[PDB]
């Protein structure tokens, strides 16, 4: 049954759209012998998978993640523990913790802007995104920006492990060395935070109680690592895509200046159009069949978020960037899956939208007469995906 189209083809990472359209039409559940996994490209099937945590569980993420996380991740948890600890993490980016974090993030943003304002250009990826994304996650958890350069050096090494399938021996040992180094840095701060309640997210995980029984320090490290990896890479890439997509559509870009309230819809449409998190794996727990494709217990299905968000069955003109989308104006609009859905849907969804709006408004207010200098982007990554560089000029 030779299927010659492959996710791992060279042309896919350059332009996955022709592969998106092919799979949804001719192979919605596509098998890749390279990693023994089926790739699900249709919106209706991805939604079904993520909303059925019993048929498609999250033990695949567990195994592949344990080496660098050192303990259990929220995705490996279920039932009361998942809810109690998810709610606990959310407390760190809501309520009073949110009101204290937001001014700091404004400062993080304005400090980056002041560094680059007098050279009349800035790289939203490499000058802002890579710096702001890691400092925001550090401010959320409660890590001092003293060592932000090395936190990034490590972070990237662990993200590679998570977002890469083919990893040789030399590449794997470095990702673990990064994990050990950051564990050596973070563990003493967890001991300090235990006695010193500074009211950050790490302190929340220490004050938490599971039937009058706090969680182990090694567990707190893994949950902190899970926040650091889940919050950094997505936020960086989304920001680059946002200003790129708007500047490539002057009408919509000017619409956003005239009505700054449209910024929330622009970010949402950006997240649908250029889904920064492209893949979500799941494990099949029992015999199941989509279309005519049979899956056996233990098979691995990989949701294709970017394809699902461009399904003609879910959106009219799905491959066009249109911030003016709405469900008021057959299935012309649907709810995208950029944050997944179901039980393991992103805890930092509301916080990501809020934080991304603050940055966009600030950039638009201080950088006057924004003009695009990177006329054509080059995107990389199939698990996490974003532009390599996105430079803009200003007065
Ligand atoms: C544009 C920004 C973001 C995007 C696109 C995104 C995407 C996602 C997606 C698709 C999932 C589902 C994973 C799965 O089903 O296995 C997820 C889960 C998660 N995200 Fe995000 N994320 C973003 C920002 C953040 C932020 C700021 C945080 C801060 C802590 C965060 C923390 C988490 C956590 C802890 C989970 C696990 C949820 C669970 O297992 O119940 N993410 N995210």
């Amino acid at each position: 049954l030779k299927v010659y189209n492959s996710i791992f083809d060279q042309a896919y990472e350059i332009d996955p759209i022709p592969y998106f359209n092919f799979l949804r039409k001719h192979d919605p559940v596509h098998y890749e012998e390279s990693i023994d996994a089926y790739f699900v490209s249709k919106y209706k099937d991805v939604k079904y998978i993520l909303k059925n945590n019993d048929i498609f569980n999250t033990k695949t993420l567990a195994k592949r993640a344990e080496p660098v996380m050192k303990d259990r991740v929220l995705a490996q948890m279920s039932g009361q523990e998942h809810k109690s600890k998810k709610k606990a993490i959310l407390k760190g980016m809501t309520g009073k913790y949110l009101e204290n974090l937001m001014p700091i993030l404004e400062k993080r943003t304005n400090d980056i802007i002041n560094k680059h304002i007098e050279k009349k250009e800035i790289d939203i990826v490499n000058d802002f995104g890579k710096v702001f994304a890691v400092q925001s996650s550090m401010d959320l958890l409660g890590i001092n920006l003293e060592n932000y350069e090395k936190i990034r050096e490590w972070h990237n090494g662990i993200a590679k492990f998570i977002t890469s399938f083919n990893l040789n021996d030399e590449e794997i040992k470095y990702s673990l060395e990064c994990s050990d180094k950051l564990e050596n840095y973070l563990m003493p701060l967890i001991k300090d935070r235990k006695k010193s309640t500074k009211d950050d997210l790490i302190s929340i995980l220490l004050e938490y109680k599971n039937d009058e029984n706090s969680i182990s320090d090694t567990e707190i490290l893994a949950l902190s690592l899970n926040v650091l990896l889940a919050a950094t890479e997505p936020v960086d890439k989304t920001l680059a895509y946002l200003f790129y997509n708007l500047l490539k559509n002057p009408e919509q870009f000017e619409s956003v200046k005239n009505n700054p309230k449209l910024i929330k819809n622009a970010i949402i449409e950006t997240l649908r159009y250029n889904s920064p998190v492209q893949l979500i794996p799941r494990q099949v727990s029992k015999p199941f069949i989509f279309n005519n494709t049979e899956l056996q217990a233990g098979d691995t299905v990989i949701c294709m978020i970017g394809s699902a968000n461009r399904d003609p069955e879910a959106y009219s003109n799905p491959d066009e960037f249109n911030i003016h989308r709405s469900s008021d104006n057959f299935t012309s609009h649907s709810q995208n899956l950029s944050f997944g859905t179901g039980v393991h849907t992103c805890v930092g969804a509301s916080f990501s939208l809020i934080q991304l709006e603050m940055v966009a408004i600030l950039l638009l207010k201080r950088l006057k007469n924004i003009k695009l200098k990177t006329m054509e982007i080059t995107e990389h990554g199939i698990y996490t995906r974003g532009p390599k560089s996105m430079v803009i000029s200003f007065d």
